[PDB]
């Protein structure tokens, strides 16, 4: 046994900072 939903919080806090910077990646266009 372990705390695996646990594991995938913190997973999600790398996801939810990163889907920010890759929605402004997306975005930004040719510069």
């Amino acid at each position: 046994s372990g705390s695996w939903l646990r594991d995938i919080w913190d997973w999600i806090c790398e996801v939810l900072s990163d889907f920010k910077t890759w929605l402004k990646a997306k975005l930004m266009p040719q510069l």
